[PDB]
């Protein structure tokens, strides 16, 4: 019925608005997302809906947690979004589909309202310390290990103000003497090669009480960096 937004462009998802979200922004690959849904099989046969569920049900953009269709449908929805999504067998379950659930060769479609997304938190403890946004993905899925050498492009911001930016080789391990805050080491260490993100650092995770004095930045700082991991040699 509505907009064709299928990324190759053949009527494989279509969208309608039901209403309008809020503000400018969309989540992007690799967020977590916040949803409640309804859906149904074309005829409308069988339902299924999130609703029942206390919490919102949620994923990973990008990662292939979900049929194809919702990987690419959310990914234009924004905050307060209520929208009506047909799905193709191409973008959902194809030829064989999902017995007993899934008939052969099914359209789907859902109303999907997103509430809430936000970047992934890298921490090993999930505090905040450190989150992700991914610019680019990249082409990959092995990342650097203690001791790797790497080649990255970074740029550092304090109070949206660039204080650092250079093209360096080094070791992940030592980023200390190249005056690298400990939390980009670490987010270093869970980019694939050629990967263009966005970090966000806690002062925790970033120069700490100490400040960095060379760079202008005062004792417990926020940082937000933006670095591309080019390529890397683990040992």
């Amino acid at each position: 019925e509505g907009v064709d937004i299928s990324p190759k462009q053949d009527e494989g998802v279509l969208k309608v608005i039901k209403r309008e979200g809020t503000g400018t922004e969309m989540p992007m690959i690799g967020d977590r997302v916040f949803v409640h849904y309804t859906g149904w099989l074309l005829d409308g046969t069988k339902f299924d809906s999130s609703l029942d569920r206390k919490d919102k049900f949620s994923f990973d953009l990008g990662k292939g947690e979900v049929i194809k269709a919702w990987d690419i449908a959310i990914a234009t929805m924004k905050v307060g979004e209520v929208c009506h999504i047909t799905c193709k067998p191409e973008y959902a379950y194809g030829s064989a589909g999902s017995p007993p659930k899934i008939p052969p060769n099914a359209t789907l479609v859902f109303e999907v309202e997103l509430f809430e997304f936000k970047g992934e938190d890298l921490t090993e403890e999930e505090d905040g310390g450190i989150i992700r946004r991914i610019q680019t993905r990249g082409e990959g899925y092995a990342k650097p290990n203690e001791g790797a050498i790497v080649e990255v492009a970074l740029e550092g911001y304090y109070k949206d103000k660039l204080f650092d930016q250079r093209e360096l080789r080094f070791e992940i391990g030592e980023g200390e003497n190249l005056d690298l805050p400990y939390g980009l080491e670490r987010a270093i260490q869970r980019m694939e090669k050629g990967e263009h993100s966005i970090v966000y650092l806690k002062p925790s995770y970033a120069f700490g009480s100490v400040g960095k004095e060379k760079f202008q930045i005062p004792p417990n700082a926020e940082l937000k960096y933006e670095l591309h991991l080019k390529s890397f040699e683990k040992a």
